[PDB]
């Protein structure tokens, strides 16, 4: 894999705060959907389109981003300032495939009856004794 | 945090293959957008809606899923069979916030000129000497 095939430490290194983003009054069929600042469409490929602060990484900058891939600075955003990098992903499934835990043990707290209603799910979410943990999830 | 507040190993444990999914001929304003098999809308909260094979985890099953949270089996899918769990996330940004690496060193391979075109990005993606690595990314 790329992380090991090349000797990246021979290149200048910079630290960033990394986030993820995807495309999308625009819908996936519209001609302007997915267009980056630079004019190219978002792309995940050998060279993927990423967003940066152009005063730190100019448009056209090529970066190697470990466990993501080569990135080309193609996009910007008003919230993308300083040593900030927004990594493009096509879908939620793709980002979990690349960073989430696939092999997972889970615990069975209560077996279902076969049905659940909005009222029942709300009453679970409102559980008085668990509200201290809810802030994290909601 | 929940992972440590309760003694989960006192509950039955099962292994799954975990993936991520999100909502969405439907668009976010449509009344039927985001509806799960069970009839409830997808939700990320103290109790989040997840998808399973109902012959393994019936609808209404409550699971504790480490580093995700409590899940209620609310959804199904033709591809969700066996010991398979699909974890709901609202957005790509959320799944990277929860599983991606935020504190990241990146390497500067080439500084940009300020512009990049579709043709130029394509020529990068077509780089003959790097095609062996491309299968992974595309």
């Amino acid at each position: 894999p790329l992380e090991e095939a090349f000797d990246w430490d021979e290149y200048p290194v910079q630290r960033v705060t990394a986030t993820g983003y995807t495309a999308g009054g625009k819908n996936p069929g519209d001609p302007l959907y997915g267009l980056t600042y630079s004019g190219v469409k978002v792309k995940r490929d050998l060279y993927s389109t990423v967003a940066a602060d152009p005063s730190v990484f100019p448009i056209g900058t090529i970066l190697f981003i470990p466990n993501y891939g080569l990135g080309v600075v193609a996009d910007t955003g008003s919230a993308i300032k300083g040593n900030r990098l927004d990594l493009y992903f096509e879908t939620v499934k793709d980002v979990y495939n690349e960073w989430g835990k696939k092999t997972l043990d889970v615990y069975v707290i209560k077996k279902g009856t076969g049905k659940i209603t909005e009222d029942e799910l709300e009453k679970l979410n409102e559980t008085k004794s668990l509200q201290v943990f809810r802030n994290q999830y909601k």
